[PDB]
């Protein structure tokens, strides 16, 4: 109560509360600071599950309750993975509605029809450095001194990490005197947010001394210069790629495509050449695709990802093309940034949906990565099949 | 139990389980058929204070329990807007720590200088089908005859909704004889999502029929043309922009930036330069900024939204400049897809962090939004203002 | 005489005075052989022109030394079916790069087999985007509505600097924090209005910025060109909004016309351009779905005299093909093609002469071009498509 | 000759087989006349040329009627401080447009008062990159792993087509669906390579699909050039991995010196780079972060002979203007201009003696050559920024 008063005074700050009265109480004393300015009662935020003083440490900051996002299912799924096979049922947690009944239609269709291959063409996290040279004449011994000594490099970045790798640092982008040096490291089974920048900190400043010994003088700006590039749409990741790139593909014969599609082959690609293609391109979109952010969201949202990487989820084009036997339908998703241990999966809720894809944990990451793949895909050939039918029946 | 058996037998799938048996109990049910096939128990998942009638009605499908996501909040925050005046305390749910910490820390900083100014540039929402014509003649014809019959398209979509209101049906792209019209609505305080798909598609059965009075066949072939542009990020959306624009500034003096920021004006200006607009710019990103997504994604999940817009949300340009008083720190929003009726914003706990703004129900989307707005410059100025400390350190 | 030369050496005197001082045509003798000395490199074929040196130094070029020449070819006949050009053509080209002119010459013949091109010019349009500085978000937006309330007084203003520019719509206005970017669209008539609608949109700057200072909101223009143009550089606003003229052609082929002339299927033509064309410039971020746009603008702007930085724009367009019930639907889009048939390069001798052998040089006349240019552009784009997809057959057996 | 041209105009011969019956210097008079009769008018220009009409149709040209003349001028001198240019130049320009000889012709002669341009090659690469079928995702992966691991295999089989192209990587190797994009990347020496990499790359996948067929594993190239190479169109690909020669200069600028020559002041300049060609750009979806490159870079390929398609390329770029304590810093960047000193247009009479007056014709010159451009692009780009900054100073 006393305590309570102070806070109204702004006397003491709601963060300082977990360290003066017990970090549970610390939130029911600051969901009731809140009611009390806005001068409204709340009921459902208070109640959690999920453990209070974890989640104050690794996940939020001046906590009042919890929000609570439907949890629904879609599935079966079968997957015909390198590292997930048999069939799944995917755990998706999302407000919009027809959204889980689209891809649990799609998982149905694709299932009967012998399931989806799906496979990680790469995997790396990166984060790009901006670091400010005095001329570009040192900007390109810079670049220079970076590609011979890429092996001291890597050794002074992986000894912040027993899991942790450095692969290469490509490209090395200049512009003017200012270089953008992309760091790319192999996480493991984590995303590797944090990894990579602890990593990349000692290396720059390695970086830093050496170069200083031979008259040159440099210094970093920021570690996040915005090439890496983080929760933004951006072409390098639609081309070299970031976090999972993954690739799913079906074929589908053209009686399956009658009996569950209910539509034909030739109008699933004139669907997907005249909006997925021709439409983004008009447009100047890079999403060449029409539900991969959709997908993305609330299967990033159940298993605790970062929210803001629905961004770059959404990059990567859909190929739709009529065969003679019926139709090849894939997606390819080249920026896909997920992790099985850390961030939002410890989360109580979040971890049990990974637990019911058997993905929680260790060396389970790539199994993750080709069943959000497939899932993906089912929902974008559920959707493109529903558009097709009302283009073959305004056909006529 | 005697149903649980049969959903392992494949007899009933689980969608059907809310007719034969109460959906509270068809919960129950469909959570315990996962549990078997998986081979794992749930606890946490299970519980939820939400009504699961009217989420299985308006939300979610399959529904098996519910995800917890930690809430927090971030203030105070002075706005100085057109429909929200006064200091706010902004609620914020994120799997990801120090990200309440930040913006929080930018809200202070933000208060002790007078508050943010913001204003709604721009708000509608757009649909873009994609219609075949017989040749790009047609093509032309049709093009014409929609911008002579504005006024009577516009009655026929506002038709099917008392709130929605077509505004302008601009631009109209064609690609050989495939045309593009953007349907531009005002939505009122809803999202409107589904508003303006029922009132576009009103709209096209009706240029479709008079077409056809003049032997010219046309035929939509899907409402949502990828021109929209909806849940990707495109240039459309960065120019025309769509949903909500917003656009926050402050002014703040040297004294403030040294006593707040901990650091000085031409370090925050060469910081948002070096990064946010050249970095972005070599890196060919349309988001020229640094924490949009991350910002918009906790406000988004605490309120309702589409998880999926967080994509439409990252899009936006930061300006800071050295003033000779001080610097100018803006952020600017073009697309930005908000509302406070409708959707995700009926779940409960969301419902009530709407309720803690002020911002449930009608007449609030604008106010909303100029929210949406400031809690975004309050967290882009708190990670610049930190990294230009960063960057003054090693210069020296 | 020799003694300017000595003076030029010196440094005494620059190379832009010497018109002054002495002819104009000797002026570009004495400068050639300035420079044939600093390099110590002696020239025998640029000093050859037959150009008119005196209209040349005043309205084209400055510091002349002669004239570089580009080789010209021409690709026909072309049957064109449009609105303002119709029949056979045979266009000029002006190229230094072998085979282009084969090419385009191969599909003029195929597609005048086949009944012609059938084009037309979506819009015709030149637009100017300066950047306006204001005090603070809540002056831009004032700004915004003010242009918007007042566009007829503000096209008067515009319109009293030139006969032929019309300004017909400012839109859209862009607002980044408090800096404006409305985008002025003119009508400019048979001419590419680069200076039009400059000297236009300069005076309506003016006026604006006045009409403001009475309702107490002071503005300033930083610059006319605010890089929203957008001018001579790729952009997504040019790719949507359009600019200079939006033309789009096509054509209708049967199967049997694939088989005999282009030696390969309908099918095939669809696949390589799919692969190509779409996939292929999408994964790589580009902004040209096309395959020879670019060669086949810069072939024919050069030989007409059309601005060579332009053919940045000219590169941009989607090229859609698509198998049809009875062969294949084969058709080129280009949103941004800024020409013109009066000003510019076209006073040029030798550029007149090229718009002349198509009918085109004078008023009148730039909507005919427009249509000749999209007709080229898919002659050479069906060919090479054609000649791909033969290989992609070959190579599948 | 009356007999000749008369069984033109019947067709009876066409008239790409005039070089073989008559002579290729009448069969140019005879192919002038023959249009000047179809279209009825009289031509008196383009008759008259110099260059040898003999290896003009046996390597630059087809159906020759004459020749176009470009107005031909210079800008000097250009204080140039490369690595393999030194010292003043005088760069020879060809346009039709009036005041931008005199632009460049006025930064020139300031930036040589000032010490001169500080221009640098940051790489030299020509690049083609075919589009591949697969018959499936799994065989596409297979197609990267085995291009990469035979590396050495294919690089043998590609030089053996030239004793100055060097294959030195393929890399990036694009996947999209089945579809595999390998960026083939090659020296070439003093020459741009447009058909020394189009031969090279043909022998290299005729050897790639063979050894395959080894392995069954069918594939075959679609064409030699998927669009990912890219030429001559915008693509994000040349401006983040570059494409022909990637230059950069910079100069520094006193603040006495620019209120001197430019009349200016160094917060002006920077003030105008930002509005215009940094936000101005990034607000349009601009690939274009200058504001003359394609100016200046056509006018400079016009004089030597270069592609003129490849001025697309060109107008890539971003400009730095920074306001330093001593004054100012200014740059410019070209990742993307394709360039040659042999081979191609340079052949021509004209073209070969403007980069003669260069030094720049023959071999080891093109470095010298990319130096020259990189420099005089900066030269105009300065004056017109320059410029602006005077109106931006008046006006306020
Ligand atoms: O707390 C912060 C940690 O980062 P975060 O929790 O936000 O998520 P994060 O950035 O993705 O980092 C994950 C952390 O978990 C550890 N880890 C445990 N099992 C792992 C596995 N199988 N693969 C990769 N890493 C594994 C790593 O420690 P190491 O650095 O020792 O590898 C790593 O620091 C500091
Ligand atoms: O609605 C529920 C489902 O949500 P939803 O998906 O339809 O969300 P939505 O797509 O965003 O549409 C909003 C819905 O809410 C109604 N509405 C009531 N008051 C409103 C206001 N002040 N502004 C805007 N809309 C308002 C509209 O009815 P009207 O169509 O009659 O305007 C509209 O159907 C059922
Ligand atoms: O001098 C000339 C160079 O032109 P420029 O480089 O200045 O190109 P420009 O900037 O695009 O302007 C063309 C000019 O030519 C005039 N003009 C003459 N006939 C015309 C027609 N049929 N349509 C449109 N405009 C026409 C216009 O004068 P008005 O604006 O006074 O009509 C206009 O100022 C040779
Ligand atoms: C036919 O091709 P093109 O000449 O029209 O255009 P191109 O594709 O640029 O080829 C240039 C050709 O010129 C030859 N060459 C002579 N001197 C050279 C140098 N210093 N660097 C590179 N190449 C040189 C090469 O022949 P080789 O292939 O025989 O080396 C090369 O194929
Ligand atoms: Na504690
Ligand atoms: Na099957």
């Amino acid at each position: 109560n006393e305590i309570l008063e102070k806070l109204l005074k702004k006397e003491i700050k709601p963060y300082q509360l977990d360290d003066l009265v017990g970090e549970k109480e610390a939130i029911e004393l600051r969901r009731k600071y809140i009611e009390k300015i806005s001068q409204v009662e709340t009921k459902h935020i208070g109640h959690y599950t999920i453990d209070e003083k974890e989640a104050m440490k690794k996940n939020i900051e001046n906590m009042i309750g919890a929000v609570q996002i439907p949890l629904g299912f879609a599935g079966p799924l079968k997957i015909n993975g390198k590292y997930a096979n048999g069939e799944f049922y995917v755990p998706l947690a999302t407000t919009e509605g027809a959204l889980v009944a689209s891809v649990n239609r799609g998982c149905s269709i694709v299932t009967k029809c012998g399931g989806v291959t799906v496979r990680v063409i790469d995997d790396k996290m990166t984060r790009a450095p901006v670091i400010k040279t005095e001329s570009v004449i040192d900007a390109v011994k810079l670049k220079e001194w970076i590609k011979e000594n890429f092996q001291r490099i890597k050794e002074v970045a992986e000894s912040t990490t027993r899991h942790g790798k450095l692969i290469d640092i490509n490209p090395i982008l200049i512009v003017g005197r200012y270089v953008y040096p992309r760091f790319v490291y192999k996480t493991g089974d984590a995303m590797g947010m944090n990894m990579v920048t602890i990593a990349t900190e000692k290396a720059c400043n390695f970086i830093e001394e050496e170069l200083k010994k031979e008259n040159i003088n440099i210094h970093t700006v920021a570690l996040s210069g915005n090439a890496c590039v983080d929760k933004k749409p951006a072409g390098i990741n639609l081309i070299e790629g970031r976090g999972k790139s993954i690739i799913a593909e079906v074929f589908l014969k053209e009686e399956e495509i009658k009996k569950y599609l209910k539509t034909t082959s030739k109008a699933i690609e004139q669907v997907n050449m005249y909006k997925n293609l021709i439409g983004s391109a008009i447009s100047n979109s890079m999403g060449f695709n029409a539900h991969y952010a959709n997908i993305i969201g609330a299967l990033f949202l159940a298993t605790g990802q970062d929210e803001a990487h629905i961004v770059e989820g959404s990059l990567g084009i859909t190929v739709a093309e009529c065969t003679e036997d019926g139709v090849y339908f894939s997606v390819t998703l080249p920026d896909v940034p997920v992790g099985t241990v850390g961030g939002g999966t410890r989360v109580e809720t979040q971890k049990e949906c990974l637990e019911l894809l058997g993905c929680h944990g260790g060396d389970k990451a790539l199994k993750f990565a080709e069943i959000v793949g497939a899932t993906v895909l089912a929902g974008e050939l559920s959707l493109i099949g529903a558009l097709s039918v009302g283009h073959l029946a305004r056909a006529h």
